[PDB]
């Protein structure tokens, strides 16, 4: 005591269409599926490279997800107090 933590898994799914790629970050939690939801971009053409568009739609899609979970903390902390 008190050792305790705990471990999730975040799953990305990225998908190329063209342009135009989009990437997916899923959480569960709270009881909820908590996704994050990222899109590059790049640029048309040429063209780069694949990496830049995965990488940058993950970072987005990163910056979702965490948003969402800074609003999930606030609601949470808001709801803790108050209590009247």
């Amino acid at each position: 005591s008190e050792h305790v933590g705990k471990t999730c898994q975040i799953d990305v799914l990225i998908e190329e269409h063209d342009e135009r790629t989009r990437a997916k970050a899923r959480l569960s939690w709270a009881g909820r599926q908590m996704v994050g939801v990222g899109l590059a971009r790049l640029d048309p053409a040429d063209e780069p490279v694949a990496q830049i568009g995965d990488e940058l739609a993950i970072a987005r899609a990163l910056s979702d997800l965490a948003n969402q979970l800074f609003a999930l903390t606030s609601s949470d902390i808001e709801a803790s107090t108050h209590q009247p």
